[PDB]
C-alpha cells in the first residue's frame, strides 16, 4: 500500500536552503520568535547587510504563517572547528572595546559590561562561553565596596554562586567573591617575591585576604610568614587554604584576624614586609616599621606621581633612621594614566 503523508513528510535528506528577511531592528524580535516556534536552523550561520538580518529556518511554511519574508540564499555553515584565541575574535570592536578587563578565578568569569553595552548581554555571555568551555559562571563587576573591599557582583550566566577553588602558583585558594576580596592578576608578583624570599626568613603579610601571598612564599620557602586580616569571613577562607595546602609547604603561616593598625606596633620586627596595600590606604611608614631588611610596598600611582612616589618613600626611610636602596616597578595597568607600582626597599645596615 502507500504510506501517511505525515509520516512521509520527514524523509527529505537534503539540507535546508531558505532563510528569513528581516529588518536589523527586528533581529532580535524574530530571532526569538524563530526559537519559540522552533523552526530556526542551528546548522548555518546567520547574515547581515547594512539594512537586513537573514536568519537560517527549517521550515519556511510556518516561516510564512508567521508573516516572515522568505529568501532562498546560500548561507555559511556552523563552524565545525574554533580558532579564536582572544574575546576580540568573538565580538564586533563596537562591543570588545567597551568591555573590561576579563578575569578568570577558578570556574568563575568576571567581566565589567557598561549600561552602555548591557543590551548586548546576549552576546557577551555567548562569546565568554565559547572562549572558556570550562567556567560555569559568568558575573558582571562594579565597584568595591566597605571596608573589606568586597567586589559588586552579579551574575549573569550559570550557577548562581561565587565561590570557588582558583589554582596559582601550585597552590590551592578557596575563594568566595561574595564575602572577600580577591586578585587573580596579582599572580606573577607573587610568584615573584617567592623566589626573592630566602630559607630562613621571618615574613609579615598585611592585609592578607584569603593568605595568597602567604600561601605562595611558603609553597616555595621554609619560612615563616604572619598574616594579618580583619575580615573574619576571609580569615575563615585563610584557615580553611592553610589545611587544604599544608601537605605541600615548605614554610608556616601564622594567620591573625585583626586590624593592621592595630597588630603591627604590637609584632616583632621581620626580615621582609610585603604589603599589598587596599587602593587609597596608606601604609608606609607603618609597614616599613616593621621592615628590617626588605620592604615591599605596593600602591596606586598617576604616572606624573611616580616621581614624587619615591621621594615620599626615600623621605619615611629617613624620617625612620634607616638607610635605604628604593627601586619602583609599574606591576600593572589599573586604569589609562595610573599604574599599580611597587616600592622595592632595601634596607641597609
Ligand atoms: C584591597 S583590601 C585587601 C584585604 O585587606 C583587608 N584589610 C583592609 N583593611 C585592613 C586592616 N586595617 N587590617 C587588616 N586587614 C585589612 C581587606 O579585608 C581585604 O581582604
Amino acid at each position: 500500500s502507500h504510506h501517511h503523508h505525515h509520516h512521509l513528510e520527514v524523509l527529505f535528506q537534503g539540507p535546508h536552503m531558505s532563510g528569513v528577511k528581516v529588518r536589523r531592528e527586528d533581529a532580535k524580535k524574530v530571532l526569538e520568535l524563530l526559537k519559540s516556534v522552533g523552526i530556526l536552523d542551528g546548522k548555518r550561520k546567520a547574515i547581515r547587510d547594512e539594512k537586513y538580518v537573514i536568519f537560517p529556518v527549517t521550515d519556511t511554511n510556518i516561516a510564512k504563517s508567521l508573516g516572515l519574508e522568505v529568501v532562498d540564499v546560500e548561507l555559511p555553515m556552523r563552524p565545525e572547528r574554533q580558532i579564536y584565541k582572544n574575546l576580540e575574535d568573538l565580538l564586533p570592536r563596537e562591543i570588545f572595546k567597551k568591555l573590561g578587563r576579563l578575569d578568570i578565578v577558578g570556574d568563575i568569569a568576571i567581566v565589567s559590561i557598561p549600561d552602555e553595552i548591557l543590551s548586548e548581554r546576549e552576546v557577551i555571555v555567548s562569546a565568554i562561553r565559547k572562549l572558556y568551555p570550562k567556567v560555569k559562571v559568568i558575573a558582571r563587576r562594579g565597584f568595591h565596596s566597605g571596608l573589606y573591599r568586597i567586589r559588586e557582583l552579579e551574575v549573569i550566566w550559570g550557577e548562581n554562586r561565587l565561590h570557588t577553588i582558583h589554582k596559582e602558583n601550585g597552590v590551592l585558594i578557596k575563594v568566595d567573591l561574595s564575602k572577600v576580596f580577591f586578585n587573580p592578576r596579582m599572580k606573577g608578583e607573587r610568584y615573584r617575591i617567592a623566589q626573592l624570599v630566602n630559607d630562613g626568613e621571618r615574613i609579615l603579610v598585611p592585609f592578607a585576604g584569603v593568605i595568597p601571598y602567604p600561601l605562595v612564599i611558603a609553597r616555595f620557602k621554609n619560612v615563616e610568614v604572619y598574616a594579618v586580616e580583619i575580615n573574619e569571613f576571609a580569615v575563615k577562607l585563610a584557615e580553611e587554604n592553610l589545611e587544604l595546602n599544608r601537605d605541600r609547604l615548605k614554610g608556616k603561616i601564622k594567620i591573625i584576624h585583626g586590624d593592621v593598625f592595630e597588630v603591627l606596633p604590637n609584632l616583632p620586627n621581620f626580615d621582609r614586609v610585603v604589603s599589598p596595600t587596599p587602593k587609597g590606604v596608606d601604609a608606609l611608614s607603618l609597614t616599613l616599621s616593621k621592615a628590617e631588611k626588605f620592604l615591599h610596598y605596593y600602591d596606586f600611582v598617576h604616572e606624573s606621581e611616580i616621581e614624587r612616589f619615591r621621594e615620599r618613600v626615600l623621605e619615611e626611610c629617613r624620617r625612620q633612621g634607616k638607610e635605604c636602596r628604593v627601586s619602583v616597578r609599574k606591576v600593572s595597568d589599573y586604569k589609562p594614566h595610573v599604574y599599580k607600582v611597587c616600592a622595592d626597599v632595601e634596607i641597609l645596615s
